[PDB]
């Protein structure tokens, strides 16, 4: 599948992201073996995005939509729902499944 969502700690079970809302998160991005390539946590600054604008990889678009506010989850994202056969220069190899540890902090 494009994304698999595995819950680390539950959310509110009620408030799920909608178009027009700003999702505020912390994340750590890694390969399937846990090797870290990026983290907002390390910058002590949350990351913000919105649905429906093609501004995040599709695995986030579909994974975070399945999370409720407060939830922490592991999103395992297939290459086609991330950087595909190309990868990301300097950061992620070709054909890489990505794992993001994401905390959905709030909707604004
Ligand atoms: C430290 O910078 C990070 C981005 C951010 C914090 C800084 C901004 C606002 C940069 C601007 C620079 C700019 C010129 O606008 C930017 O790139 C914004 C953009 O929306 C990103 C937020 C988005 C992304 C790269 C979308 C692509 C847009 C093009 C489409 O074709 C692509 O489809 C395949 C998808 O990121 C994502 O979807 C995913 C999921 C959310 C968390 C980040 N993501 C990751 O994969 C990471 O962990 C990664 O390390 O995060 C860093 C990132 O640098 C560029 C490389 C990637 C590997
Ligand atoms: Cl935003
Ligand atoms: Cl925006
Ligand atoms: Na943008």
């Amino acid at each position: 599948p494009g994304v698999q969502v595995e819950t680390i700690s539950p959310g509110d079970g009620r408030t799920f992201p909608k178009r027009g809302q700003t999702c505020v998160v912390h994340y750590t991005g890694m390969l399937e073996d846990g090797k870290k390539f990026d983290s907002s946590r390390d910058r002590n600054k949350p990351f913000k995005f919105m649905l429906g604008k093609q501004e995040v990889i599709r695995g986030w678009e579909e994974g975070v939509a399945q999370m409720s506010v407060g939830q922490r989850a592991k999103l395992t994202i297939s290459p086609d729902y991330a950087y595909g056969a190309t990868g990301h220069p300097g950061i992620i190899p070709p054909h890489a499944t990505l794992v993001f540890d994401v905390e959905l902090l709030k909707l604004e």
